[PDB]
């Protein structure tokens, strides 16, 4: 059950799902404490039930990793998924003061820089805060077994300064028999979009540290907080589970990369991803 | 499938399928565990071995007003923290500037004051930091649906300044059908010792806030990171799984408490608890 964890997850949110209300006002079917374990050995968990956005996932992570916070830098990659928050209008009438596209101390600030006072995006924070992103790489061959290897996006004092609180709060890593495995806690998840993107995103994150640390890839545990389906997309999702999912792709890396920050989207070669066409 | 049984299978699975390690002390370990505990009309306090109830209650009350003092727990003859608050242990790692019974910002202080300046336990930090708790309490009354109700103990800011990194790293709450739920992240836990103890901790917290808010208690999802079983106890617990767990006891709260630490040991009446005997 590599692919079919997701599939019943969203049937369980239908049959047994509880009406709750979204923060937009649209009602959702809800469920708690979901748990999936995805297999990163000789496979990659890009779900073939619906075409995932692969460009966004990669270039968002490399945006997380480099310790960059901005709307432009993803925009510059022609990935506009965050650009709705960076705005003259969004920021300002959401009660923001001065800077003309900061996202606040969003993810990737809170990875490489933690507790660092936030002025604005492109003021460089090097040697500020605590860098979680790798204190783990530093940990991984220091003490491979450990309970300590964690990256926490939750910093509640900085959260009134973020444009949105982190939807995936944290991840922790684990080392057994020459293989790495990461569990990420997603406090809110959207089975439609949010989640399978998260599965791509965090699964990718291990694959990096895989050849970095010589370690193969064990597995990915995607743990959920509130898991939900929007009421509209039911009839649209119900056809999506009507589909027999097709086998998982493999991910490759051509460039041997020693530095966690030095990655970019042309490093990443995928093998055989053929999802189903939407409506 | 449910409750304490699900706690044996974790035990079951790890014994068979775990990973031999070091610490130091060897152990068998597995990663990414989750399970559910029904908080409706019974208290998931574990029956295959006796869990310390006044430890669990009094630790939390002392988490709740956030004070961290070994001296505060010890007079109540609950001392789990003396090993960590004693000046033979303090003076080992650089606590040479620290008083006996003092620990650090961990848990309670973080709950009640976050991002604050940690001075010492003789000092009263009210008017300072930010509180994760009473905000969470006050959210459920105003906007209960929010998926951003979260308390995480992980603050690499004060991590070097606490005796040990927090074992239970975060929780989340939930509201559906007037039933408040809670999901605890443990980064490490002992299937025989620490886990059952912190299953009955957050259980009670769910209950307290439920009571404080006026919502019923639905369910407790136990989320685990590395979950280990020491080879010190390896055999003694295979006869502990031989037993069939007895039904869960029933927590009641006597005095009506509008406030969160007004709570005292005496408010808690626990009916039906008959755990299995030593060995």
């Amino acid at each position: 059950t590599g692919e079919l964890q997701y599939l019943k997850q969203v049937d369980d949110i239908l049959r047994y799902g509880v009406r709750k209300r979204d923060r937009t006002g649209i009602g959702t079917l809800s469920l708690f404490g979901m748990q999936a374990r995805y297999n990163l050995r000789n496979e990659f968990p890009l779900l073939t039930t619906k075409r995932v956005f692969w460009r966004a996932v990669v270039e968002e992570l490399l945006w997380f990793i480099r310790g960059s916070t901005d709307s432009k830098e993803l925009a510059a990659k022609d990935i506009h998924i965050w650009d709705i928050y960076g705005s003259s209008k969004f920021l300002n009438r959401n009660g923001f003061h001065k800077r003309h596209g900061d996202l606040g101390p969003i993810y990737g600030f809170q990875w490489r820089h933690f507790g660092a006072e936030y002025k604005d995006c492109q003021s460089n924070y090097l040697q500020q805060g605590i860098d979680q992103l790798q204190t783990v790489i530093d940990t991984i061959k220091t003490n491979p077994e450990s309970r300590r290897m964690i990256i926490s996006s939750w910093n509640p004092k900085d959260i009134p300064l973020m444009v949105l609180p982190p939807c995936h709060t944290l991840c922790q890593f684990y080392v057994a028999n020459g293989e790495l495995s990461c569990q990420v806690y997603q406090r809110s998840g959207d089975m439609g979009l949010g989640v399978p993107f998260n599965i791509a995103g965090y699964a990718l994150l291990t694959y990096i540290v895989a050849h970095v640390t010589g370690l193969k890839t064990g597995d990915l545990i995607h743990t959920m907080g509130d898991a939900h389906i929007y009421l509209n997309h039911i009839d649209a999702l119900k056809v999506q589970l009507a589909r027999s999912p097709k086998p998982f792709p493999c991910l490759k890396i051509i460039r041997n990369v020693t530095d966690i920050n030095d990655f970019k989207w042309d490093d990443f070669q995928l093998d055989g991803y053929n999802p189903h066409p939407p409506l």
